[PDB]
Order: structure tokens, then sequence, then C-alpha cells
């Protein structure tokens, strides 16, 4: 017995679909769970709407991170009000039972699983530039200097379509999100979208968001992650492969370069070689993601020939974006402001 029967005996709030809650919730069913807890949808009779529920594990650990993660998305939307960011509406938030309770708008279904319905054939570079161009948007308003906010997971799990139909789409899951006066967390952002700067153990800003956006829309587009390492070796190890050995200014001030590059005598750093006899990655910088894309043969899998907005300029426009975005350097890597003022968007 946990919570008077109400937990099972990993803190999680047993679910019974079709109980009501506080007279107004009228729980439907598991959505989804994860580490936090779960996120269960349900009609609020109230205001007569669908709503998504995530049910914060009742443990004061979980229960911490929710109250900022509460906070960050109240003070949001006190710089939202008209919801025109795509950022997900927290509507309201609430204790029941001992767990926090966060009560969201409801949404469509994910990136990811847009990209299972395309049986990973990916989506039109059409699609994927309004997608990319409502999420610069995003990360623009999450850079705000009063916000300041790092979302720290971006991947296509946590951006949802608003209607099966449309292209709009918003960032939801701030979870493990900071301000950038406020980071605690160090092992961040799920692998494949993880950023140089975490990898190497340096401190990071908003930035690595941008960095998390660049590999999505590669792989929006190509219907595959870019970097999909296995382990942190293996992640830096394909980054190296498309984007080449990291600037020596940066791995000169990285707590981490030794887990995974050497320093020869004469200052220069290479990768650490790999064991006798076993295949070795693509030498640094040349998996292109030139070819990735298909630039100058059709696009991905060549089905794009002749397509509007899929021209080779237009792919070109494309790959200079992401090359922006995928900049080691996190001081010049583009931010939202310029990122919506490329020509990939004209
Ligand atoms: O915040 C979330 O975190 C999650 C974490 C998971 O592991 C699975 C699903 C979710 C999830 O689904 C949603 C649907 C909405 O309409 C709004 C918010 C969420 C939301």
């Amino acid at each position: 017995v946990y919570n008077d029967g109400y937990d099972d005996d990993n803190y999680d709030y047993i679910v019974k679909n079709g109980e009501k809650w506080m007279d107004r919730y009228e729980i439907d069913s598991l959505i989804g769970k994860g580490s936090f807890g779960q996120v269960v949808k349900a009609y609020d009779r109230v205001e007569q709407e669908w709503v998504a529920i995530k049910i914060i594990k009742n443990k004061k650990a979980f229960l911490n991170q929710a109250q900022i993660e509460v906070r960050l998305l109240e003070l949001m939307n006190k710089h939202d009000t008209e919801m025109k960011y795509y950022i997900v509406h927290l509507k309201r938030h609430f204790m029941f039972r001992n767990h926090l309770c966060l009560v969201f708008e409801m949404l469509s279904y994910n990136l990811y699983d847009l990209l299972r319905n395309t049986n990973f054939r990916g989506v039109s570079l059409n699609l994927t530039r309004k997608f990319a161009q409502q999420m610069c948007t995003a990360l623009l308003f999450l850079a705000t200097p009063e916000l300041s906010i790092i979302h720290c997971d971006l991947k296509p799990e946590n951006i949802l379509l608003c209607n099966p139909k449309r292209s709009a789409i918003k960032i939801v899951d701030f979870g493990s999100s900071c301000q950038l006066g406020q980071r605690i967390y160090q092992y961040i952002q799920s692998r494949f979208y993880r950023s140089p700067e975490v990898l190497l153990g340096m401190p990071y800003d908003l930035a690595i968001d941008m960095w998390s956006l660049g590999c999505i829309l590669v792989e929006m587009h190509t219907g595959e992650p870019l970097f999909s390492g296995a382990n942190e070796v293996d992640q830096m190890n394909k980054i190296v492969e498309v984007l080449g050995i990291p600037p020596a200014h940066i791995l000169d001030q990285a707590p981490k370069a030794r887990k995974f590059f050497e320093k020869l005598p004469d200052g220069t750093w290479n990768l650490k070689k790999t064991k006798d006899g076993k295949r070795e990655y693509k030498p640094p910088g040349t998996r292109k993601l030139h070819n990735i894309l298909g630039v100058e043969t059709g696009g991905p899998g060549g089905r794009r020939a002749g397509e509007s907005g899929h021209t080779v300029a237009d792919y070109l426009k494309f790959k200079d974006l992401i090359l922006r975005m995928l900049d080691y350097d996190p001081k010049t890597r583009i931010q939202p402001y310029y990122a919506l003022q490329h020509s990939f968007f004209k």
C-alpha cells in the first residue's frame, strides 16, 4: 500500500480510465509514461474540452523539478498571452492526492509519429521549411531576455502537431528546461540531439537548442537521425564524420576533450584512434551534408526531382542554414533572429 492505495510501487498514480477528479476532470486514457511520471488524456467538464494532464511522481525530487517547469511555463505565458510563439500552453496546475498535476492543451501527434507514418521516407522540404520557421520563432521567444529559457530536450517527440491536418506545431515538455542563470544538470539533451558543448562538459546556453533543431530538421526531411550515436563516444564521432574536428580554441577549454580527442605535441587536435583492426569511422568532415541531403541528386532517395521547393538552389540554402545551426562554436552558431532572416525562408 502506497499513498492510501492510489500509487503503484514506483510513485506513479495508478490511472483508472473513467475516474472523475474534483468534479471536473474525467480521466480518459494513458498517452505517455516517462521518468517524471505519467501523462493522461482527460476531459475537462467545466471548460468542455480535452486536456493532457502530466501527473508528476509522488516523490520530492520529481516534484521539485516540476515546480521549476511550472514556474518556467507561468513565466512564458506572462510574456505570450496570445499563444503565437509555438510553445505548449500550461492551462493549470494543482496538487491531487500528493501528485503535482500539469494541465496542458490537447495536441495532435508528435513529429516522430509523423516520420513513422511516412515509413521514414521523410516529409517534403516545403513542410520542413514551415516547421523550421515556427521552431526558430519559438526559440526567439525563449531567447527573450526576461525568459532566457533553455529547453534542453528538443527532439521530434517534443514537437507536436496542433491538428493532424495542419502544419502548425508546438514545443512541449519543459520538464528539463532551465533559465540561463540557473543551470543544474550536465547530462542533458537526448543523445542524437545533444550539442558538442554538452558532450564536452562545457558550460552551455540557449545555443544548444539550435543544435538540436539543426539535427531535427535534417531528420525530418531524410526520415533518419543525422547523428545516431549509441553512446557518447559514438555520438561525437558521428558528429566529427560530418563536421570535422572542433576548433582548437574550443577543445583547449573542454573538460572532456580527452574523452574523444588527443592533442598532438604541436598543438593540433586529432581523434583518439579506434582499436587495432576494427573498421574506422569515416575521416573527419568527409560524410558531407551535401550528399546526405542529396543536394544535386533529387534529395533523399532521389524522390524529389522536379518537385517545387526542392531545386538545387533550395537544397543549397537548406544546407547552409543547417551548417549555421551545427556550428561547433556556441558563440557563432546562428541565433533565432538571424536564422529567420536566412534565404531558406525567403
Ligand atoms: O508534456 C508532455 O510530456 C510528455 C512526456 C512523455 O514521455 C510522453 C508524452 C508527453 C506529453 O504529451 C502531451 C500532449 C499534450 O497535448 C501536451 C503536453 C504533452 C506531454
